[PDB]
Order: C-alpha cells, then structure tokens, then sequence
C-alpha cells in the first residue's frame, strides 16, 4: 500500500537472493558444463603427462542440432492458430504469416533460436527477452517516424536473476534481467547523474518484473521497475513478461532444467579417462619398467628416453625389469559401447540413421527422442509467439504481407484466438514432408487411377478439390501458393476450363 | 451427528496420521527413487576414490516415454464413449471431441500426463487434481462474464496425504491435498486474519474430502473441507474426488504403487558397482602394489581383470530390456507383421492399457465437471457448430480399447494392412463384380476414409462423402447411368 | 458367400459388421447387385 | 446376442479387464485366483 520506496528495497533484497542462489548454483552448473564441453583438461591431469580430453558431447550437440533446424527452419507452417472454422483465412493463417514473416526473415532469423537451443542444452536454461523500439530517418517520400517495432534478444540468463520458486514462465514473482545500458542510454533517458559503476562508464542496469500492493488496494498487476543502481527507475503497470525459460528436457517440478551436459558428462568422463589410461599404459610399455638401484645407474638410465641406450650401471647387472602388463583390444569395443550408449541415451540412432521403404524414413530414424525435445520446445515457443502476437496486436504497424500475394491490413487489431496449434510439428500425427508428401503422393495416385477407372473425373473429388490434392504436393515441394496456382475454382479459368470445355465438346 | 467442530479435530488427527505414515514410508521410497534416477553417489563412495554411479533407469525412462507419447499423443481418437448405436454421432464422438479438444490444445496438451507418467514411475504414484475457475475482462463485443473453466494440475502427491487403506481412487475416506494459497488467495477468499504459518506470508493450505455423519442422519455425502490452519474453512457437500492415484505397474491390492525404480534399482546398483570395481582394479594395477619398508622389496602383482567381465554389461543391458522393455535392441515375407508385433508384445503398452483405464476415470470426472456447467462454446470439430455441453449424456462408459496391446491395430500397421488388403480385394471386386454392385462408392467413401483418417486428415481434406446430395445427384445418378 | 469369405478377413481385420457390411443377401441391393446389374448387361 | 450382452457387460461395463489380471496375480503370487460376484441397484429417478 502506497509503496514507492519500500518496493525498491524489497526488489533489491530479491535481487540479492536471486544473485546468491541462482548465481552460485546455476553458474557452477553451467561452468562445469563449459569445462566439459570445450574439451580442456578437467584439472585432474598432472604435469608431465598428457591431459588428453576426448570430446564426446560436442559431436553429440552437432548430432542433435541439425534435426532441430530441419524441423524449425522449414517453411512458415510451424505454428497455426486453430480458431473457429470460418475465421481461418480471415486472420488465422493471415496473422500467422504476419507474426512468422516478422519472426522469420524479420526477427534475426533463427540465430536467436539457435542460441536459445544452446542456452537450454548448454548454458542449461533457454530464455530470451522481447521488447520494443522505434524507427527513424524521416523526410529530412521518406516519412519514417515513430514506427514501433518488437524484437527479441538473448538474455544470457546469468543476466536473468530470478527466484527458483517459479518452475514456470508465469510463476516468477521477481524477474530481474541484467543489461549494461551505458552512458549513451543514460543520456537518452535523461538521467543527469551517474552511479559508482569518459563515455566508458561501463554502467550496469537491471529490469524487474514483480507484483505487489502499492496502492492500498487489492492484488495489483505486475510492475516493471528500472532499478538500475538505486537511481531513476522506470516503473509501469506490467501485463506480459517476455521470456520462455527452456530446460532442454521438460524436467519435473523444478525451474532450472538439467542439461544435455548433465547426462553426457559421465559418458565423456568415462571415455576420456579410459582412452588416456590406455595411451598412458602404452607409453609405459614403450619406455619399459626396469628397476634401478642407488649407486649403480647414478644417471637413472637417462630416464630411459635418450639416444644412448647404454645402461651404465657401474659393476652389476642383476636388474629386476618388470614387464608392464599389456592392454587387450577388447577395451576398444567398450569405446563402441560408449558411443552406442551416447546415442541410445538421447540420439538413439547408433548410425546416422539407425517394400514399404522403411515407412516414414524408418519411423523418423527409430522414434528419435530429439523430436520429443523438439515438441516440448515448440510448446515453449508457442508462449513466445503469443507474447509477440500481443506485442504487435497492441500496436506494431499498418504494413501488409508478402504472403504469396499482395495485401494485408494493419495487424494492430487482430484476434489472437488465445491458442496456437503446432501439433503437426513433431512425433505426433506429424506426417513429415519427406514422408507425408510421398505417402500422400502414392495414395492419391492409386486412389485417382481407381476413381477414374470406376467413378470418373469430377464425380468423385473434383478439379477444385483435386486442385487442393495437387496442392499438398505443391506445398511439400516448397512452393505453396504461386508456383502451382491451379485454383481454377469458379473463375475465368474455370469458365473456359471447368464450365464449357467438356460438356459441349 | 451435528458435528461442526469435532469434525475439525477429527480431520486434524487424520491429517496427522496421514502425515506420519504417508510421509515416512512413501517419502523415503520416492527419495530413494530420486537419488537412484539422478545418479548421485549412493553414500558408499568413500572419499579419495571414484564415486562412479552409472545412471541406468534414466535411459529406461528415455526408452519408455516416447512409445508412451506415440500411443497417447496421436490425434484425438484414444477414448470414445461407445454409446447405443443411434446416439453416437449426436454426442459420443461430439462430446468426445468436446472433451478432448478441451483436453488437447486447451488442457496443456500432454505435459501433465507426461509428468503423471514420471510421478508414477519415479515418484512412485501419478495423481492430479481437477478443479475449476473463471474468466474475466468483460465489456468495460467482449462479453467475457462468469465464464467457467475446468482444468487439472499435478498435485506433487507428496502434497496428497491420504490413508493407505484405499487401494483405489473411490476408496479414500480421507483425501488430504496440500497447497500454499498465499496472501493473495487469502484476500480473495476474504479472511481478514492469518495464522502462525507481507504478501509473502508463505502460508500453507489443506483440502479434505471425507464423508461423515454431521446431520444426525444416515450415511452423508462426502464433504470438502478447507481446513487450512484451523481457520475459516470452506466445507461443502462433495460429490466427486478429482484424482487418479496411479501405481505404474497395476500392482496387487495396495494403494501406493511399486515404482519402476523399485525393480531397476538393483540393475542400476549392479551396473555401477561392477564398472566402478573394474576401473578401481585397473587403477590398482596401474599404481602398483609394492611393499615399502620403514632393498629386498616384495612387489606383488595386482590380479588383472579379464576382458570378459564387461560381457555381463551387455547382459545387463539385455536384461534391462527383457525386464520391462523386453526388446534389448531398439526394436528386437510378412514384413514382421505389425512392426514385429508392436516390438515383441511390449509390457510398456500393457502399462499403457492400465494408464488409459486410469484416465478413463479422469475423463468421466471432467465430463461431469462440464456436463454440470462449463460454457456454451461450440467445437472446431472438423466443422463449425456445437451446442452447449452443460447438458450431455455422460454414457457412464468410456471406450479406449483401440489404444493398446488388445485389438489395437496401430496406425502404421492398421493402415498398411488395411490399404493392402482393401486395395487388392476391392480391385478384384471391380474386376469381377464392379464398383457399386458390391460395397458401393458411398461406402467406397468410407473405404478410402480409413486411409484418409490414418493419414491424419479425417473429415475435411478428403470429404468424399457424396452420400445423397447435389454432388451425389450428378455423381451417383446421372454421371454413370445416363452416359 | 464371397461376402462371408471376405468377411472372415474383415473380422480378422478387427471390424466385423459395419466396416465391410457387404451383406447383399437378398435385398434392394441384391436385386440390382446380383440380377439386374449382371444378367441385363 | 447373449454372448455380446455378457461380454459387453463384462468388458467396458464390469471395469473392463483388470479383474482377471488380478485373477492371474491372485493365482501367481497370491496362489489362489478367486473373485466374488454379487448384485446391487441403480437410483436417480425422475426427481
């Protein structure tokens, strides 16, 4: 109630708690993740011997990513709205194209999405921030003023302080995101003074999303607080928090999600340790273990490595040279077993892809769990899509679409439909293009020959619907509307192609 | 009889008993499950030596869950109502799409069922709570007033204290569910004060479902008691308990279910201990056991380990298959019909049958929750149009047999056998009998349909209905018999 | 009985009565599916 | 007709299968598979 300063200290305390807990725990987790990933020695490697680290998780990530780009970087069909049936062509696919044509080819491309993938798999928590800005360069024809934009950036969740007690996107009572916002932004805001922290003041900034009572009323909305350095803040009633907080595995009731590192670190450790032990034992056999004494072999046989080869004891050659035990090659089969385990853990195809042509590309390379991870990622990205859909349906701009044709009104008054459908994107019904299209092709061609034989041409599915039948093929070929127009619905091409060209001839 | 406060103390005592027993036993069991899954050292790893713990149940979960999501997350055809013959299209499939389209794409998709699987398999019991809320933002066009919703959430069954004396969902005489319901909810209810337990009062709450005799009469209904901290409660004549209390193996007559942890924990222990011992003996051979004095020297040779020892690792993997996912491999003329019999009659699909039966109760619970009152909204069920589903017929039966190891012809085999047999048979029909003489173009419609639905598009993509209509009047009357 | 012969397949395919109804025993279909269609053409 | 009646009352109207599952259990670890059959009534008339 009437909290305008105790809010600042409460937010600072929550900042401190997020710092301590999140920093300590999650920073240690991501730091050990990085240490394993980059393949540098783990610190157990003594000087004078090879600290060889056999990289295992790197190629694993290389294994997992490309499929994610196939599924993600594939057309504009990733998410549909699924509204009531009639109002689909009106806005549903229309606004879908708007938001994705802004999302793709107008929002950074997928490098932000790629880094999101890494952040959830590598830095252990995929989360990004969505905000707005303006446009410039007017007629000073060229009237480019005050145009509003919405765009996303990686938060580097080390700069996304938050309580662990959220476990969900719409559960963080305290979203603290860290930025720099240096002297240029200080000048742009208009703050006359500075903090402790030459335009290089390297000043740091923080943004808070948190709800409380500051009006002596009921439960108030969220509030956006520009707590920077206990300086001029920018508080505002807040309605949407623009984040996604992926976890890479859709783990159980905890906010920060266990990483691909957290499950392949053991594989990498075992692999590197065993191979290093094998090569060290090989070196020990090569150098040879001969027992030397004191007084004789005062030169310690030149460490049994120089270009002399003379023992030079002094007088005695009793010598107890123990033979270093050899290592059988069956351990190398355990390397293959390790590779198969590294596969079968997540990328369960041991090979590149582990009559009926092995239907659907051998059930999408043997029911790959990576597509599972893709499904729950896409569900997470639905929230981001709705966030941006808000950000643009509040006010973005009046611009049209290049959606296979000319024409689109202002997308600042759409109907969000409150729902985004992305079912056909993953292991579900999910008939994928390289199998959907081929099964559709074969089934249509056999169906059509039988129908022509028995039924006929327009008696069954007709040139208007055989048009859509050909369409599925067209869209599957990558060119959706314009390349194969074929619409011929009821039109000048239908008048001379579907009206008079058959019954009169 | 006429109990208004002795009910409070009796509920408190029952809460205490459920606390003690459920907490101690089940919490210790699920904590052991969690430790084994997450692969931490078991405590027998002495310092200065490798605490090697090979996660073995995790890959098993990775094995089982995908098959689970194919069988569940595949369209909205898992559960039909199986009504009488006439009144199927009226409500059976209609209300089925209503509840599933409210259940898929409107209730979290599958994620809660995912965590439900996990809770029954790791946390030893998968159970969720179904309740209701409202909708807001009216015209202040946009008339969003008093719109009711019904939704389900995982309960973290550690927050679902209950007597062990149920063994089934409709057997718990005392259902205790734990929550927070902090200051915002306190203000929303209207309680002016608090308890011993700042909008962050971290207050805790409890809900009770229990039937008593508080009216000086016969057997009374269940009662819903908002015993929070012995404070303002919200008691109500309670009808349906919204829980499912899985067990993950459909075990014998006991309520809490034996976990997949409980039977793979031994395998995991054997695996981790054997590899740790073998690598430790390798280390012992490498470091050398030479007798030192305080130069005769008596250097004994550490016995090395033969390479066959890791063959039992492959044997353990084959067992971990043959324990539940009896295909040790990814998939262990006639093309190995039905994908080698759904990958060798997998027990996972059996547990899936049990899970589908468990979710039948959940479907009836929600169908109640919406057939009492949900909203007047229609369906996008392959077409425009649906009346208010606050007055359906529940049919008292949910059919989901076509989902699991039973008849259950799976799409990638159902459809392929269907297409091959139907195509060869129907082409022979066309050659010998003809098109409409035998199963007709009107049912060649349905014949092609099975293929269409199995391809994922049910109604609209391949309409083909052509039943008796302007398309039929020129498609089954004059196009063929007048030409 | 080609009806029943294909039937055993249909039932074995999991759908007995409705999917491949096929009955054509002696009926408005059978009069034009066994006599009118074939013996007049 | 009566076969379908009893089975449909038995599957999907007597809980579906689970019981004989238990039956198997009742005779595999419980050494003696046995179940009881009895009767009840139904209520909620036009009121």
């Amino acid at each position: 109630p009437m909290d305008d300063e105790q809010v600042l200290r409460h937010l600072d305390q929550l900042v401190n708690d997020a710092l301590d807990f999140n920093s300590s725990e999650l920073s240690k987790q991501r730091s050990e993740a990085l240490k394993y990933y980059f393949g540098e020695p783990f610190g157990n490697e003594r000087p004078g011997k090879s600290g060889i680290v056999s990289r295992d998780v790197q190629e694993t990530v290389d294994w997992i990513m490309p499929s994610l780009m196939k599924v993600f970087t594939s057309g504009g069909q990733v998410v549909k709205y699924e509204p009531d049936t009639a109002e689909d062509v009106e806005q549903a696919e229309q606004e879908t194209e708007y938001v994705n044509y802004l999302f793709m080819r107008k929002n950074e491309g997928f490098k932000v999405m790629f880094d999101w993938f890494q952040d959830t798999l590598m830095m252990k928590t995929g989360v990004v921030k969505v905000y707005v800005e303006e446009v410039l360069k007017p007629t000073f024809i060229r009237k480019d003023k005050k145009k509003r934009e919405i765009k996303v950036l990686c938060v580097k969740p080390e700069n996304f302080l938050v309580d662990r007690l959220a476990t969900c996107i719409d559960d963080a009572r305290f979203l603290c995101h860290r930025e720099k916002y240096t002297v240029s932004d200080l000048r742009l805001l208009g703050v006359p003074e500075d903090v402790i922290e030459e335009a290089n003041r390297e000043v740091w900034a923080s943004e808070c999303y948190t709800l409380l009572d500051v009006d002596g009323d009921g439960i108030s909305e969220l509030r956006r607080i520009l707590y920077v350095g206990d300086y001029i803040i920018s508080n505002e009633p807040w309605d949407c928090r623009p984040f996604a907080d992926l976890n890479a595995y859709r783990i159980a009731h905890k906010f920060h999600g266990m990483s691909v590192y957290d499950k392949i670190r053991d594989i990498q450790e075992i692999r590197s340790v065993l191979m290093r032990n094998i090569m060290d034992n090989i070196y020990r056999t090569n150098q040879g273990r001969s027992v030397v004494l004191d007084g004789q072999v005062n030169l310690e046989d030149l460490l049994t490595n120089e270009a002399a080869g003379i023992v030079r004891v002094k007088s005695m050659n009793s010598i107890t040279p123990l033979e270093t035990p050899q290592l059988s090659g069956e351990v190398y089969g355990m390397l293959d077993r390790l590779e198969a385990d590294r596969g079968k853990r997540t990328g369960i195809t041991d090979r590149t892809r582990g009559a009926a042509m092995s239907v659907n590309q051998l059930m999408t390379a043997a029911e790959q769990q990576i597509d599972l991870i893709a499904r729950m990622f896409a569900e997470t990205g639905v929230k981001r899509l709705f966030q941006l859909l808000h950000d643009h349906a509040i006010k973005y701009q009046n611009q049209e679409e290049v959606f296979q044709l000319r024409g689109k009104w202002v997308a600042v008054n759409p109907a969000n439909w409150r729902e985004r459908s992305d079912l056909t994107v993953t292991v579900g019904i999910g008939n994928m293009n390289k199998d959907q299209q081929m099964l559709h092709l074969m089934r249509i061609w056999e169906m059509a020959q039988a129908v022509v034989g028995g039924g006929g041409l327009g008696v069954l599915v007709s040139e208007q619907n055989l048009y859509n039948i050909l369409k599925e093929v067209t869209e599957n070929a990558g060119y959706k509307d314009p390349d194969r127009f074929w619409t011929n619905p009821n039109s000048p091409e239908a008048l001379q192609a579907k009206a008079i060209r058959e019954q009169k001839e």
